[PDB]
């Protein structure tokens, strides 16, 4: 595979960028649309849907269970029922949302369904949620990929305790299907350190938009009542995590970058995102339904807690590496990143140090000292965000090439084109 040269920016970047739909919201809409259909309420449409490897693994996942998902561009329609055929086998790829959101759904079928995924996916947390499904009535063969959900046409539900410190999607995947369990579901997260609060909140907000009743008034506890899932039309927002990679270009170059269609009120963590950018003295303005960020002429080291927004770590580490010479930056709250797509703290540390930088893994994060970097080969580890972080570095360091820019297809197949167009 040839490498991808990251274009430099010897002058301030100036651009207007459109990023496609949110991955998290798209895959939640598809699951909720499948439950509505399976319950007999009809077809649903998702407008502004992201088309990417992660959402294609989700819809093929639904098609393996018996549903029908149509559409050619960003408009997808879900219909049919759950009714897996003999030998049914879901390919999870490296998509955590499929690995975590679809086995509960599968418990509604009365046929066996295998789950499998990439070799790299078998190293990601899954056992605690499989135990929970067992405690709820479901026969499950195996405690990791590949495993089998031998459903019985329905699922009693009830109450269940789970340690979700490793991934918030253990809660989301349980909450998304709870409305079709006989008794509904009460879920209790045991212990502490529950990462990615905004994504559990995303699930709760979208469940309510589908008319489901969920009680989240007590931290670490969720109660969902059994009831209908509504057939409705979903409108998908731009992906704000991917927008941060383009915004990062304004920040490091002293430039200006605008994002079209930025939601004024979102189901995503927009508030956390804009604060972080302003921590570095970027000027952030809302204008034209677009968000404009103006980078500072320079910035120093920063301390930032990423517990609620861990998927920002690859782009924010790159920003930290490009701060003024000798700046020290500390990224915290992200031990669970040791189990993402790749172990993101080990990988970021390796690739920054390869470029002559200074990044040290900590028990919950990274400490990074800005130092002159040199050319090299930035490795992606099959991870869309490692790849974009390589692109951010390259804006300010000649000679950087990402080995596998096609890794970006997980959530942004058109990144190379969009990125060229911005820097141009
Ligand atoms: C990691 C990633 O994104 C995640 C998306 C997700 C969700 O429910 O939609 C919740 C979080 O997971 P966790 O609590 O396990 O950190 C996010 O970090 O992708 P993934 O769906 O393959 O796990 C990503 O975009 O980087």
């Amino acid at each position: 595979m040839k490498t991808w040269p990251a274009p430099t920016a010897p002058t301030p970047v100036r651009a207007t960028v459109t990023v496609p739909g949110s991955k998290s919201q798209t895959n939640r809409a598809l699951v909720l649309a499948a439950l509505a259909a399976a319950q007999g309420r009809g077809a649903s449409t998702i407008s502004g849907a992201l088309r990417s490897r992660d959402t294609e693994l989700m819809l093929d996942a639904l098609q393996t269970l018996g549903l029908r998902v149509d559409g050619v561009g960003s408009e997808l329609t879900v219909s049919g029922r759950i009714e897996p055929g003999p030998g049914a086998r879901v390919d999870c790829g490296l998509a955590g949302t499929v690995l975590r959101f679809v086995p509960p759904l599968a418990a509604l079928g009365s046929v066996p369904v295998t789950f499998d995924g990439d070799q790299q996916a078998r190293g990601r947390p899954i056992a605690p949620l499989l135990d929970a499904l067992r405690e709820l009535g479901v026969a499950v063969d195996g405690t990791g990929l590949p495993f089998r959900v031998r459903g019985n046409g329905s699922l009693a539900g009830g109450t269940v305790a789970i340690d979700a410190s490793a991934s918030s999607q253990f809660v989301s995947g349980l909450l998304l299907s709870a409305a079709s369990f006989t008794d509904g579901l009460t879920v209790q997260h045991t212990g502490s350190s529950l990462p990615s609060a905004p994504h559990i909140a995303m699930t709760a907000a979208m469940l309510r938009q589908a008319g489901v009743d969920i009680d989240d008034s007590t931290p670490n506890r969720w109660q969902v009542r059994p009831g209908p899932v509504a057939a409705r039309r979903w409108d998908i927002e731009p992906d704000l995590t991917n927008a941060v990679a383009f915004l990062s270009a304004a920040v490091v170059s002293g430039g200006t970058v605008r994002i079209t269609g930025w939601p004024r009120v979102s189901v995503q963590p927009a508030d956390h995102i804009l604060a972080i950018l302003r921590q570095l003295n970027a000027v952030v303005i809302h204008a034209d339904s677009s968000l404009e960020v103006r980078g500072p002429t320079g910035y120093d080291g920063f301390d930032v807690d990423l517990r609620a927004v861990g998927e920002l770590t690859p782009s924010v580490a790159a920003l930290a590496a490009l701060a003024s010479p000798g700046s020290v930056s500390r990224l915290s709250g992200i031990a669970h990143l040791r189990g993402h797509e790749t172990d993101r703290l080990a990988a970021l540390s390796t690739e920054i140090n390869r470029l002559g930088g200074t990044c040290r893994e900590t028990p919950d994060g990274l400490v990074i000292t800005a130092t002159p970097l040199r050319p090299g080969i930035w490795r992606a580890y099959a991870d869309h965000r490692m790849a974009m972080a390589g692109a951010i570095i390259g804006l300010r360091v000649a000679g950087v090439e990402v080995d596998d820019i096609a890794a970006t297809t997980k959530t942004l197949p058109e990144f190379p084109r969009l990125w060229a167009e911005m820097v141009g």
